[PDB]
RNA sequence: GUUCUAUUUUGUUGGUUUUCGGAACUGAGGCCAUGAUUAAGAGGGACGGCCGGGGGCAUUCGUAUUGCGCCGCUAGAGGUG
């Protein structure tokens, strides 16, 4: 909980891995080496209810409690890799991703670049499902 | 040329060998305007440069998965209308 940075020179970069199920929504800041870990909370832990844990007000809240405890610890900018359900599931963000991102930077933590870890895969298992699919 | 032979014939009775004709075999010729229709918008094949997720064998790469090992923080994580 102590910055040796100079105040007015430089931020202190992290990254943040914004992981965007339809289910829930993971807002998880770690180092430049992303070993390290600062804080990580969910949807779940803010909304007490299944069904919306991947709501963006869920999200929300996550991303607000994320931005004050990283600046309890002083980490000014962040990166953004954005991370879907991949693999032979869904490759498309939830609902939650944007909320996210946007109330960390309405909440104030300087956005670096922004880039996609969503593991696609080059050619996958077979599907959970049927020959007919999920009716 | 070789073998066989219907017989006409030597005035009439007999043999042998020829001229002349028919059957088979066999050598040197002369001639054909000498002799093989075209190459199917039929087909087969050779040859040339290709072309192609065609086939078989060996090798190599890619991620994702699931499981394990180590590290960081955590009370939730999955999943559903
Ligand atoms: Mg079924």
């Amino acid at each position: 909980s102590l910055g040796p940075q100079v105040a007015e020179g430089e931020n202190v970069f992290g990254v943040c891995h914004i992981f965007a199920s339809f289910n829930d929504t993971f807002v998880h800041v770690t180092d430049l080496s992303g070993k390290e870990t600062i804080c990580r909370v969910t949807g779940g832990m803010k909304v007490k209810a299944d069904r919306d844990e991947s709501s963006p007000y869920a999200a929300m809240l996550a991303a607000q409690d994320v931005a004050q405890r990283c600046k309890e610890l002083g980490i000014t900018a962040l990166h953004i890799k954005l991370r879907a359900t991949g693999g032979n599931r869904t490759k498309t963000p939830g609902p939650g991703a944007q909320s996210a991102l946007r109330a960390l930077a309405r909440s104030g933590m300087k956005i670096g670049r922004i880039e996609d870890v969503t593991p696609i895969p080059s050619d996958s298992t077979r599907r959970k499902g049927g020959r007919r699919g999920r009716r």
